[PDB]
């Protein structure tokens, strides 16, 4: 999904940055007097295909010239591949490492001062706005991809990882995948759009009979995600549940979590902005509308939610504008 | 597992309290003169039960004497059984309610001040200490399905701060329809056994290397079941059990740095005398603070709230 943004061509240097990660590896990149961004992504497990891309985008869009072309490399790949790639592209002007958080930073601050139409507020009541984007700072950004990374921003350059949490996209992906049987993302999340989690989360409601506004929950609210199964090839034998319900309940579940910690953090920090990066939002609008009401509803209205369009390049287009 | 206490007598009630939670109905009393505190707990699915072993108590402790006793009752139970409660004790002294976060923090003050041998900490390195103002502020990460958190600065003077749906529920509840295990008991024994890094992504599987920038070594966990989705029962259950203790462990510390917190009390039915479990928690508390934060664990961890109550009758 392509950018328009006037590029400095002046050193003529095609420049491919790629961002890979434990699961996904992402390129960002810009044919020579182009003045357009582009983005693919394919798995990390793909490597091969992933370096035949690669090549190809080199031959496509740089006119199979090596010689200009530099490669600037993020995420723990830059360092684990880093010998296999600098072995795949022996005639390249160079292959050089950019660090993962500097990247991530240095691209959603890019994003949010330079791009229009990218970030953007999203729940179901207000439906989706843009925002026309030094009241920016500070900012915490919540990098959702197989985990989540947390960083704050309190000004240009000035950015931190203030911590991060190991249940994120690929505890969602991988309990559903193995409990439900889904084959996509895709299909999960309208599995769970469809679904009920009350089927299998325990609510106040279930425990207190009404709400309990003393410590400001409502009924509806969840106290236990899962709470109701135990107290009831493998598991299709195992299972009594329904799937868009078991779907439902783990995206609240990984969904609610990432929200209070970010809110969490944006406590700590006095932010009162949380942009939302990584693979994990993907334009799904419940996904947005939980995590934007986890923020609401943790910060009584004090803070706010923000989504990406490119949210799964920050690092890849931090790397890409390094290479300036 | 009785507490021996010297109780006020001076209203001569025997004050039988229970706390009716979502899955755990606690139960907590002194038979006139004994100065002997006793606690049981019956699941909430066994209501029925629950209610037979009050009246049990009242004619095995108190002599079938109803008149004499008086109910407080705290937990959601307190609300959703009420109607039961009363079709079950029309006669008794009274059935008091008392509300469940303030039970919470009675019963746990009750106990840090009060009952030697009753607080500990627990970590593999160091094993299980027991603790004999210095005390304020602290923090209360309840665990039983769910979590609530609660801040205690002063005596009569705490809140509840947040809560998380990821409790002990959402860890029996994957692992029992995941894997197939009976009991609490029989996940940590499969998790005794395991590897989780059959199933998550490590540090060291994304960078082939540690990322001390950031404080994580290769061993840390970045994605849990982060493997999964390109399988040994005991791998899953260790994997969930650091997922959730872990979740847990870090949002006691944010919460507890957000409130300048130093010792961080766990109650509920999570721990239980489960040193894989206590570890974990432990660890994350200390890794997170650089060690300057600590969890302690508390011998009557699930009977906080039925504590609190049996205290507001004195
Ligand atoms: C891909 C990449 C970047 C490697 C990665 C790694 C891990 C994760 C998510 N997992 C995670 N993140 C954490 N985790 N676990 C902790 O356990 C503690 C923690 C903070 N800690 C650091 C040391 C001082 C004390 C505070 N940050 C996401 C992405
Ligand atoms: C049994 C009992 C006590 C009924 C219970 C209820 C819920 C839970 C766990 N679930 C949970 N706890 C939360 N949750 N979710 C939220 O979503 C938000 C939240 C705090 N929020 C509320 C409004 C002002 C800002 C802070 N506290 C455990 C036990």
């Amino acid at each position: 999904q392509e950018i328009s943004y006037n590029c400095d061509y002046g050193d003529n240097t095609f420049n491919l940055a790629i961002d890979i990660g434990g699961t996904l590896a992402k390129v960002v990149f810009s044919p020579i007097h182009s003045n357009r961004l582009m983005f693919y992504t394919i798995e990390t497990e793909k490597i091969d295909k992933f370096m035949e891309l690669l090549h190809s985008i080199i031959k496509e869009h740089n006119n199979g010239c090596y010689r200009m072309t530099h490669i600037i490399a993020t995420g723990g790949g830059a360092f684990k591949f880093y010998d296999l790639l600098y072995e795949n592209f022996p005639q390249i002007k160079g292959i050089s490492r950019f660090e993962e958080m500097e990247g991530l930073i240095h691209g959603l601050d890019f994003f949010i001062h330079e791009i229009p139409d990218e970030v953007f507020t999203y729940n179901d009541q207000d439906g989706e706005r843009i925002i026309p984007t030094k009241a920016i700072y500070p900012y915490l950004l919540v990098n959702i991809g197989s985990g989540v990374s947390i960083l704050k921003v309190t000004e240009p350059n000035n950015f931190s990882r203030v911590g991060g949490s190991s249940l994120g996209g690929g505890t969602l992906w991988g309990l559903l995948s193995l409990i439900t049987g889904a084959q996509t993302y895709d299909q999960m999340l309208d599995w769970a759009q469809e679904g009920d989690n009350s089927s299998v989360d325990m609510l106040v409601g279930d425990i207190y009979g009404t709400d309990y506004n003393k410590i400001g929950l409502k009924s509806s609210a969840i106290a236990s995600s899962f709470g109701k199964v135990f107290q009831n090839i493998e598991k299709n034998n195992g299972q009594m549940f329904k799937n868009p319900d078991i779907c439902k309940s783990l995206l609240f579940a990984i969904s609610n979590n990432i929200g209070q910690i970010a809110y969490l953090q944006a406590k700590i920090n006095n932010i009162q902005n949380i942009y939302f990066g990584g693979s994990y939002t993907r334009g799904h609008l419940t996904t947005m509308n939980t995590l934007s009401y986890a923020i609401n509803f943790w910060s009584q209205g004090s803070k706010q939610a923000f989504f990406l369009k490119h949210e799964g390049y920050l690092g890849a287009m931090g790397a890409f504008l390094s290479a300036s």
